[PDB]
């Protein structure tokens, strides 16, 4: 057709009246020439933007193949014509549509360096992993032309999804090549912040042996363990804390991995974060800790378990107020550590008075046993706490109560010159002829230790 004809040639001398006036008179808008160019090609290829969206506003084939698969697209990533890119991308041009030897745009931009035009293809959807006729990537191709920057680009691109999806080979051949461990969308997600929150613990590892950042924060301040804790990835998790991961890492919110375990229901890493330094108190902006999460989410079974592991610590800490509002919150006054130390026995060690009658008031079990039988008395006899016995007395400690060894509080007080807790114990019945499982007496004991003034009051009272 020699209307045709004239559009071509007239799109691509740039003649924008031209190319309108013969529309007007009826030439087909996807005119082609012998090789298959249509008028959107050749005014893509020579840099005409006003024709490029003429053509297109009258019905131009943005995808329109010429004989050998180029689409305007192709064209306009060669000759480096961002805008004309950016205009064809906005009227549904395929940003991975390959040509008969299997390139895409995104070659063409690496291949050239046309580091705009990449970066806006790698924006709209490129595949940086589409290879060629010969297997080229566009990495490749920016590599064999010298274009390093762009190859970095296109590595870092890489990196992410490949971590992402799970592909170990790509990930370990990605930072062969360079790729930067620790880039970033521009969310602020590293390759590891993908790989947690995805559950590929082999990529994790692979990432930390090449040194990966264990704490990098995205744009909301959220850590790879975070997410790791929100998805409830316990090996992650455990991996992520063996390589230095923050336990009590905050976000813009306030939340640590704790309250994010709490709050979703894993058990497991709640325990695994407590054993590793977890701050059961820490408090977000609305103004809750991680046991408030859990409460009102309905997970009592966390809910207690991080009531249970304050109280101790609380307890132990000497931390009156702590110790008061976790009573208050339901907290069993008699849990035990794995040790089987309940609060009352870890108060009465440390001497702390007050907090031994807040716990007696509220129910603690006076003659609790340790896993070794271990009495609340029996630890203030040892550490010369004279309030405390009496206290405990008072409130029906069994002054002759034996240990698995059968060892009573008047040996220990014997064995470390604690005179008035001697007499205090005789006071109450104590009794000066036990014998423990080496037929040691309290006198002996006292003996054995150079204790010449408890010796003779124990002599007497036998």
């Amino acid at each position: 057709s020699d209307l045709g004809k004239k559009l071509l040639e007239a799109a691509r001398a740039g003649q924008d009246d031209e190319v309108r006036i013969l529309l007007a008179n009826g030439a087909d808008v996807n005119t082609a020439d012998e090789t298959g160019f249509t008028p959107l090609h050749l005014a893509a290829w020579e840099g005409h933007l006003g024709i490029v969206e003429v053509l297109l506003k009258n019905g131009a084939d943005v995808n329109a193949n010429d004989e050998r698969g180029h689409t305007p697209l192709h064209l306009a990533a060669y000759t480096g014509h961002l805008e004309i890119v950016e205009v064809l991308l906005k009227n549904g041009a395929g940003v991975n549509a390959t040509d008969v030897i299997g390139t895409a745009p995104l070659h063409l931009a690496a291949m050239w360096g046309h580091l705009e035009i990449v970066e806006v293809l790698l924006k709209n959807g490129a595949d940086v992993f589409a290879q060629d006729k010969f297997g080229k990537t566009p990495f490749d191709l920016a590599r064999d032309n010298g274009n390093e920057w762009i190859a970095k680009l296109l590595l870092a691109a890489a990196l992410l999804e490949a971590a992402r999806q799970g592909q170990r080979d790509r990930v370990e051949k990605l930072m062969a090549n360079g790729a930067d461990v620790n880039t970033a969308d521009e969310t602020g997600f590293t390759p590891l912040h993908l790989a947690a929150w995805e559950g590929h613990l082999g990529i994790v590892e692979v990432l930390l042996k090449n040194g990966a950042d264990v704490n990098a924060n995205d744009e909301r301040g959220h850590t790879p363990l975070h997410l790791a804790a929100y998805t409830g990835h316990l090996e992650i998790v455990e991996v992520l804390l063996k390589n230095g991961a923050g336990v009590n890492a905050t976000d813009v919110i306030g939340t640590a991995p704790l309250h994010l375990a709490a709050m979703w229901g894993h058990l497991e890493i709640v325990e695994v974060l407590l054993k590793n330094g977890a701050d059961v108190f820490a408090q977000d902006k609305f103004g809750k800790t991680p046991f408030d999460l859990a409460r009102d989410n309905g997970n009592e079974w966390i809910a207690k378990l991080l009531l249970a592991a304050a109280l101790l610590e609380a307890a132990r800490q000497g931390q009156r107020d702590r110790v008061e509002k976790l009573m208050a919150n339901g907290a069993d006054v008699n849990t035990a550590d794995e040790t089987g130390f309940t609060p009352l026995h870890l108060a009465a060690w440390e001497g702390h008075l007050g907090i031994v009658e807040v716990l007696l008031k509220n129910g603690a079990d006076v003659n609790a046993n340790d896993e070794r039988g271990h009495t609340p008395l029996h630890l203030a006899a040892y550490t010369g706490h004279l309030e405390i016995v009496e206290v405990l007395l008072k409130n029906g400690a069994g002054v002759n109560a034996t240990d698995v060894i059968g060892t009573a509080p008047l040996h220990l007080a014997a064995m470390w010159g604690h005179l008035e807790i001697v007499e205090v114990l005789l006071k109450n019945g104590a009794d000066v002829n036990a014998q423990d499982k080496f037929g040691k007496t309290p006198f002996d004991l006292a003996i054995d230790n150079g204790n010449e003034d408890i010796a003779e009051v124990l002599q007497k009272a036998a």
